[PDB]
């Protein structure tokens, strides 16, 4: 059988010519039975001095912790980066100091509407997240297998989701519900165009590409400040599912990316993705034809190539799933020094939005579960008492700043960049936005005519069972991009009817 | 299109002809716009000051409650129960006071051992729990669509959940732990006959028994006490889907039993249940051949012969999911006086386990949700403050008992039916009990020859994963149940290596 | 007796004639017995069935909540807000629409440092929150019973509240922590002032002003906006005890302000606060010879004279603490159309922190609970699902915002005030700007000399515990303020050691 | 100043020489400056990029957790258990095996019905819990101040604890309440009695003695089984406080028993108290004039001379108070083999009701806090996944038993010990049992003359203030007890009146 198959067997050899282990509570008191419960006689009720039933089934009744709002069906993995390449002209960043350095990371590999125990092998984003356990606290670059997103603003997010997801009164996956706001959205058609590509279905976590999808701002020790684009592509090569096989693959192995990711690190083939950023000046941002932090645009590859960085390596599958990838947290706000955030409205939505789910689902202590611990660095502030605390809460320290007792000081060198900002302070309307330019160029320029094909009769299989308005507002909407997009998906949807 | 696909359109045209409401955040205060976040201008960052944003964010950051460590994977209906037939002469319950008397009721079907997004027709037990509003508080039939279950001690239940569930290392459904647990615990081969028998898939919910499957003790007005086993067959008929239907509709329609429910609702096609029981006096308790409280046994029609009580007709459909049927809770213990528990361990250990999950899962206030609320009777008593109280919290009335100041009071009438038990208080084994005679009986008594083979090859389809001395320790145990059955296996299992 | 000691012979004289309700399990099920417990004989251990005993026991062992991390201890009143002059030129809100309008409110006074079961007669700033339920939502005018605070800077608020609260290790209150902080923040010398005048111990909650302390923006219909601060001021006349009176009534009772505020309603003598604004225009906030949105500084009355509004009178006591005053949630973000926030940093730091603690210690859906509901307003919006949801979840409504089923739409005259803000976006330092000017004016033209000794005896009684460098750091800070202001504490000190 | 006093300065000194470390956020990232927060210019609006800000205040907003529902004001210190005497015919506990065997303790003093910031100095019952890190688990001694508590049957305990508290309306301690209770149950007139003796209010932690309070069960190798009573007395010696003095002490200094035990041990003078026990045969228990498993009763030094075991030791302070006093747990269901649960109803409520309220207040992985932690043990069993979990889950052992793979199996020498019970299944009436006997042998045999006046003026000083109906009743079981006794309380009464 395959490494996934023999986990017990193989658990049972590596502890093999060892006794068993005493059965305790979790007190660690020794339980003398834990078949047969106390009962008044063969035939007697049970009794309450059953302590070793009520403890075991206390912690039973108490094990689902509540799974992610979004990709809660997840993979994780873990390894190291390694820096080939010296980018300390961009950034002061401890993780990019010098070539060679290593630095631990955690992957966790997701399907953005997916629940926990629904199908691998389906179309949908693929999340590709990162934790670098930095000397200057962890940074987490969480990402996606595709440079760009649906929506521009982040207020419209719990509404995608909303509309991704079940419908409120049956339960059930709602077409209506995806096009009525992907039709009202047309700011989401080159995401759309991303998702009902080829690309859509990838082949395992370990065939797919990885973006920051953000504009994140790169700062050096001399403190001048730029603009960077993070790209992971895999070294196994992009390779995909067809939608008889991903259709196939859903009912025989739900859990065809797990399999696939645990069985390729457990037999050695360790998977590599190589580093790259793009590089934008404040003059070029201001030049740039779209906007820059719109997470909607990418960078072309002409005007801005691709810098190799380092590489990304996973080599160590997790001991145990519910401790290292269920209760994995990643914070786009924990940026290292060196790496900032950008106006980039969406980003701004996420430094918010991830501590405050964290806190809910794990608990507000979250950050001292072991996988979410910056280990490679030293935490030391005026943070004290919360529930379920399992440090010395450090100790008898001064809990208030200032103070004249030599506690934890600020270091004037981690300053953030300054930027002087134009205009009111108000909502600004990015609906109206270019939509249709560089969805045109993906389609006419990247894709071959037997992948437009395949593209228009994916968008047309899906929106099929759309109300007839709202696959006319859809349709419109592919017509503005390009008349034979449009018109490729209407005469499909018209056989389908 | 089907009245499941159109619940937005049908919300639209209820609600035609009057103006959409104003878009208010949780406080009330009317929302100015919804679609843009506050910059410092066009391409700033966010404010703080964005209150609407924040509000929402954080509500959509805290919208998963943990799922049901067992049967998440869930359809919720609602209707009434009508007694057809006089049963006082055995209880004295307001539920079955007197003829043509309707209590409501709120059932939910599942799945034991999916998770929430995993796919409805599949081989596993199906939950059928039943929730009646009677004058004397709530009453919870927490039942199956087998009469019987796979273990007979409540200590071997985690065990066995655990067993069925996935890999706590490689997060993937494991047959060597599945049939490790089954092949070691012999009591479950009349469990698992009928689990990979035809009805271990039925064809949705409408087309499936239903089972209290424990011994209960009724008790009338004189004070007299006998046992009871509650069954509700389908008026629908028994009809199942073949294995190849079934792995089709799990790509096709992974909510085929929630599809099926509310359409069949929708539509007008009310589904019913005939309530039937048995009675078992306690003379002959002691006289059956077997243990009367073994969950692994039934009652032979022949000696114990069905007596109909009522029907259950499921009419009402939820208006929303998560209200109705993600945070229904059905507590075994919640009995009302005339109906009580028996000394069956299994149920013994649910009288614990149940309350003790909802406090964990829902909150420590879970009986002030509407759907869990006893609203057909009157709740006085001494319980007060904790989280999330959304009563008066019995206002200014006397918190302690006994007291001066005329606070509800004991109502004597409602006391427990007293019974001597005989024997020591200690742990009895009984896992050395008869765990073939009724086996065997269905094997060669129910069963066709071609159900036989049926059988015998979903079994060994399932068992053929497993490690070669679990499938001769799984065969040995179908061997001591019948010669045929285990040769059978062995031969499939031959034919498959 | 005085009426709060007969609160139980009331509640049976109210409810006198009619027989006691039956007791009941939260399920509704009619107790038996609730006076023995299920035992195997007369000296046999307890058993499971037990159900009366183990659902009463676990309702008592969830009865706590956390306390607010600050204004734990406090008193809690209803009444109304009546309107008595037109103040619509400043603002659009419902609440100032016209004369003689009734808005009902919501009242809690607190101590800011002490935990529940602390003394209420102590050295302390009183909160003085107020909650108007108006038609447009709620309005939470969270106020002190002071016009100013100790800092104004919101990052230094856990600091502060740490230094003012118990000792890490010894759990003990630390003179060395309160004044190490205050010498080191020479900000606060301003309301250090004000709370070691007599004002520091008030005579109970109905003797004290109440003051909103921030500015505020003030929006009319036709979109000018002005700068305001709220003040209600005691109708009953500013009242202290004397630091013997306060230290006698700590120990004799510990709950005087609860008892003072129940008996005062309960006897009929409403307690009544009259409704100031003081207006600032943006060209006089332009030209303000101090920072206008400084938490540390007031608006003189010569300058910016009182404007009254109405009157606020508190007439309905509690009928459950726990439910209506422990649950009870302000947040300061809660504002109605007419009412904005200013640039105050303190006022943008309260906007995030209120929601996030409320969802803490209340739950996620706190705003379901009854006295915090909006329930003279209609609320109907895009957040769905959470956990302990006692609403019908908005039913069947479309769940995604834009859609096409006439879902609830953002009304566009809700929108904010646009506003034009210079400068880079850093962190500005504002320790180093005036902190003696007002303090000065307040110390020798307010205090008489009689005042004048008190307020040094009463500094001088509290900072001879601090350590001499402490001591040395907060007298000069004093006498920075005044030399007569710091030689008369020096002199006190000296007296002490 | 006191070492309590000097707790900053000390840190300051023992850290001198070394330079003040990094200030981080959470995730290790260092902090440029936290004195300041982000705004658009001097005077603007704060930013959400404030990521330091938001992640500060979102882990001061969930600081609280809820306090114990009783217990809750506490005081906590550690030492070590010193066995001098051999036990081990009675027991076979590994805390017994040998003389001069050290196991560590952690221990909490306590005011039973006291708020967390209520007065230490009061008449109440004390706390004595004993946390004993033995080989074979945790032993949790979980006792008070007095040998007897007020009631008998569990089911009660939660309506003595409403009355103790405070009114539900009020919120007020309500004398009507306390005396109602204790006039309606008689049975609580010796606990009573200890309570308004001077022994009431004991002179800090140190000069108290501690009782087990429940029969306990010892257990030999041999396999023969005893009953036991833990005392635990004073080595300091039995010291009190008078009526005016803990008056006095309670506005001077209402953390006078955090500061007393802290003072002790940080000046080196280690309290001690010297471990005894009763023991009483099984024909002893059956031939006992009362009911020897009653918590009202004590067992006669005459009949049952102490025994003694050991002497506990306290020489080390907490280092954080919340990390190692406010989050420590005492299970009295922690028993280690050799001591078991005797057949008392408020014992066996204990053991549910203890680890049900620790899963609320602490969280359900409450035991992986390091001072709940049996670090002195080795824990293996099935127990997986829940909130914040901080172990490596125990890896990827297998989660089911029985199993074929090596996992953790029961050790059969640590099974209970089986005895038959004789009689019914029902809830038998304890409330008409003697309630006086003892407490009339207690008030003339043990009280002198003047310790008879204190005690009745003690008690008519708290039972004035109820009404008159309920003096009658509370001074009938007085005079029943002995008519001095309610002779002399109702004479001050009618003086009081
Ligand atoms: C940066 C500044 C401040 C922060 C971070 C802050 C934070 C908090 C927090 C977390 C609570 C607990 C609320 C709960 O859990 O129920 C609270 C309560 C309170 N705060 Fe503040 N606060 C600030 C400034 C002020 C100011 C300036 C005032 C008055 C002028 C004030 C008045 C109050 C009052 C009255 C309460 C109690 C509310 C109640 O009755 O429930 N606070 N504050």
């Amino acid at each position: 059988r395959d490494p996934a198959s023999d986990q017990m067997q193989h658990w049972k050899e590596q502890r093999a010519a060892q006794k068993a282990d005493v059965l305790t509570t979790g007190a660690g008191n020794p339980v003398g039975d834990k078949l047969n419960v106390i009962t008044v006689g063969p035939r007697g009720p049970l009794l309450v001095q059953d302590v070793v039933f009520t403890d075991e089934m206390a912690h039973f009744d108490r094990e689902r912790i509540p799974e992610r709002v979004v990709h809660a069906k997840g993979a994780g993995a873990f390894g190291y980066f390694e820096v080939t390449h010296d980018i300390t002209k961009y950034s002061k960043a401890k993780v990019f100091e010098h070539i060679g350095k290593k630095t631990p990371i955690a992957v966790r590999f997701s399907t953005v509407a997916g629940e926990s125990g629904s199908a691998d092998t389906v179309r949908d984003p693929r999340g590709f997240a990162v934790k670098f356990y930095t000397e200057d606290g962890n940074w987490d670059l969480v990402g996606n297998n595709t440079p760009i997103f649906f929506i521009r603003d982040p207020i419209l997010f719990p509404s995608f989701i909303h509309s991704q997801k079940r419908n409120p009164q049956t339960h059930l996956k709602d077409p209506d519900m995806v096009w009525d706001f992907w039709s009202l959205r047309p700011e989401s058609l080159h995401q759309v165009s991303f998702l009902f590509s080829d690309r859509g279905i990838p082949d395992g976590h370990r065939h797919m590409n990885g973006y920051g999808s953000h504009t994140f701002k790169l700062v050096n020790a001399n403190g001048e400040a730029v603009y960077c684009k993070f790209h992971y592509k895999t070294d196994q090569g992009i390779k995909n599912l067809s939608v008889e096989d991903a259709a196939r693959l859903s009912q025989e192995d739900p859990d065809y990316g797990i399999r696939d990711l645990f069985n390729a690190i457990a037999t050695g083939k360790y998977p590599s993705w190589t580093f790259y950023i793009q590089v934008m000046t404040f003059n070029q941002a201001e030049t740039f034809p779209f906007n820059p932090f719109d997470l909607t645009k990418v960078w072309p590859h002409k005007d801005y190539p691709l810098i190799p960085v380092g590489k990304l390596v996973l080599n160590r599958n997790p001991v145990n799933y519910f401790a290292e990838v269920e209760q994995i947290a990643f914070d786009p706000s924990n940026m290292p020094p060196g790496i900032e955030a950008s106006p980039d409205k969406m980003l701004q939505g996420r430094l918010f939005a991830y501590p405050d789910t964290h806190r809910h689902r794990l608990g507000p202590n979250y950050l001292h579960i072991p996988v979410n611990c910056p280990y490679r660095a030293r935490v030391a502030n005026y943070q004290r008492d919360g529930p379920m605390c399992m440090q010395d809460n450090q100790g008898g320290a001064p809990n208030y700043y200032p103070n004249s007792f030599g506690a934890p000081e600020q270091q004037p060198s981690a300053l953030e960049h300054s930027i002087q900002y134009s205009g009111e302070v108000r909502r600004f309307n990015t609906a109206n936005d270019d939509n249709v330019t560089q969805v045109r160029a993906f389609y006419v320029n990247v894709l071959n005519e037997e992948q437009r094909k395949r593209l228009c009769e994916n968008i047309a299989g899906h929106l099929k069972d759309a109300q007839i308005f709202i696959q006319k507002k859809a349709v419109k909407n592919f017509t503005e991009v390009h008349p034979d997009y449009g018109s490729h998906i209407q005469a499909l949807l018209d056989k389908y009817n």
